[PDB]
């Protein structure tokens, strides 16, 4: 399992009558050094392999027709394998912290109920539910602005809505234009207020705005802030405004951009979660994730052949919540579709258990490499709804830097476009023209995903966040690690590469009810059902 020594590499890369060139010798020296590093940190050894890798590339480029290159390229594969060896063999304890994030408003009971299942089965774990005490009204601001735009849009189309099958995309298109205008109005107000009185907090500005523009009662908004603050305080709340390292770092401006300007709480949470992991260590979880089910629990019950795996995984939790009642209002939509015999097998199994510890597994003493961040997987690949990292892991730093470099590219084209104070369509075109002029061979595909940034949260199937602060930033960091580099923009890693960094599937139950409804995005199917909902809501409005 050891990777090659100096002599073994000289045999490999041997070419009769060719002297060892300086750049060849350099690799050889560096390799022997690496084998003298028993007492060094894993990170120190990774950095050595990184330099060995860099010296190998130099040698290859310096002598492109060399009989050594075939073996040198082989040697590079060995370096990667060694990183995985290093990663898999030098494990340190994961700090016993569970980190949840809920920002922008009051947390609901169902989110708390999911959180308590984890608490209930991981008593040795300190729980953080990150919130922003300056920013409990962002969810209200977005809701009010979007509902206002919904109404203005219907009043624009009117009877044209009847006929024929009017293209519902026209609705969301016109509504985006109105949303962009209102949002710009607020952003302009926020910036004017901050520059007039830097002591003002987001919520002060938001409630004044809501009161001025939407005739909201600030007394009521005040009471909601009060209630939200109290509730999260009682539920392991941890204020972002006290997270000093995060506040003073280069990501905080990105966080606030998503929070205050774009109203994208999932993107804001993407930025927060990884800084929390870097700075504190532990395990990050989305509030719609539940503890792993005990593997032995349902073994005696065979999945019917007619039913898919993901369907079966949903019904397991639905079975649990039906008979054990751990979480109020939990759906049994799928469990109920089953044959009565299979339902009986579930209730007989669950009945033979008296404890929640017999139902959900505990996380226990986990360990992972100082090099890595482990990430959840689903049918579509990596997903950052579950993350595991020791404090200050090398990858956590790689991910933070990916996100920041991704936002730097975004904002370089976006800010000038927005500062021309034009409408949605003009702004969009200007921004895309700039994105296009700035794209090259190795970021092209990333750039194609940015063009859509301005509609995030407001138009169906706009998922740009994924490419900016979400899963693609992690894939890119992993490529950084295994490619011995920084700033990868073209992802070429395959599933098997990324599988190296996976969280064991048994540590998380992903197929939950709340996971089936995205809070920051919505698909075409959902867009259609919203649009018709809005049509009928409005018609019933004579009240
Ligand atoms: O109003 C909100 C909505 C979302 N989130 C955060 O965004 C995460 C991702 O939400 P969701 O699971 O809906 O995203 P998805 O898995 O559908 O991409 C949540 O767990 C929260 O951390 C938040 O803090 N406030
Ligand atoms: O990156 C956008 C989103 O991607 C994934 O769907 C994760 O579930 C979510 O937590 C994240 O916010
Ligand atoms: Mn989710």
């Amino acid at each position: 399992m050891s990777l090659v020594n100096r002599k073994q590499l000289e045999k490999m890369a041997n070419v009769r009558f060719r002297t060892q060139e300086d750049e060849y010798v350099a690799i050889l020296d560096a390799l022997e050094e690496y084998h003298n590093m028993s007492e060094n940190t894993v990170v120190e050894k990774y950095l050595k392999l990184k330099d060995i890798n860099s010296l190998t590339d130099i040698c290859i480029d310096t002598y492109k027709k060399s009989g050594r290159n075939k073996a040198l390229k082989k040697f590079k594969e060995y370096l990667v394998t060694e990183v995985l060896e290093l990663k898999n063999n030098n494990l340190t304890p994961v700090e016993k912290n569970l980190h949840f994030v809920w920002i922008g408003g009051q947390i609901n009971d169902t989110a708390i109920n999911y959180i308590n299942q984890w608490k209930d089965v991981n008593s040795d774990y300190n729980v953080n539910v990150f919130y922003d005490s300056n920013a409990f009204l962002i969810n209200t601001l977005k809701k009010t602005v979007v509902e206002s735009a919904i109404n203005d849009t219907l009043e624009s189309f009117r009877e044209n809505l009847n006929d024929p099958r009017f293209d519902y995309n026209k609705f969301f298109r016109k509504r985006m234009e109105i949303i962009y205008d209102k949002q710009k109005n607020f952003i302009n107000y926020y910036k004017a207020q901050r520059e007039e009185n830097p002591e003002l907090i987001i919520d002060d500005i938001v409630k004044t705005y809501l009161s001025n523009e939407y005739s909201k009662e600030i007394d009521e908004l005040n009471t909601y802030i009060e209630e939200s603050l109290n509730k999260i305080t009682q539920n392991s709340g941890n204020d972002v405004r006290n997270f000093g390292e995060f506040k003073n770092g280069e990501s905080f401006n990105l966080y606030e951009q998503e929070l205050v300007e774009r109203w994208n709480l999932a993107a804001a949470s993407d930025i927060l979660r990884i800084s929390a992991l870097k700075e504190i260590g532990g395990m990050y979880l989305d509030v719609d994730m539940l503890p792993g089910i005990q593997p032995d629990l349902f073994e005696s019950i065979e999945k019917p052949s007619s039913v898919t795996v993901d369907f079966w995984e949903m019904t397991k939790l639905e079975a649990i919540m039906k008979y054990k009642e751990y979480i109020p209002e939990y759906t049994s939509e799928h469990f109920d579709m089953l044959d009565e015999e299979v339902q009986s097998s579930f209730e007989s199994v669950l009945a033979s258990k008296s404890d929640k510890s017999e139902i959900f597994s505990s996380l226990g003493d986990m360990e992972a490499s100082p090099l890595e961040v482990k990430i959840a997987f689903n049918s579509k690949g990596i997903i950052n709804q579950g993350l595991i990292s020791v404090k200050d892991s090398y990858c956590s730093n790689l991910i933070v830097k990916q996100i920041e470099n991704r936002y730097k590219i975004l904002n370089n084209s976006l800010n000038p476009a927005i500062s021309e104070d034009n409408d949605f369509n003009t702004t969009t075109n200007t921004f895309i023209d700039s994105i296009m002029a700035e794209a090259n061979a190795d970021n092209g595909r990333f750039m194609m995903e940015l063009g859509k940034y301005l509609r995030v949260g407001f138009f169906p199937d706009v998922k740009t966040t994924i490419n900016l602060s979400g899963p693609e930033a992690y894939a890119a960091a992993y490529q950084d690690l295994l490619m011995f580099k920084e700033g990868s923009m073209n992802i070429h890693l395959i599933e098997a590469d990324l599988r190296n960094f996976e969280i064991s599937k048994t540590n998380i139950s992903q197929s939950t009810e709340q996971e089936m409804a995205s809070l920051w995005s919505f698909d075409d199917a959902r867009a259609k059902a919203q649009f018709e909902e809005y049509k009928r809501n409005y018609f019933e409005g004579a009240l």
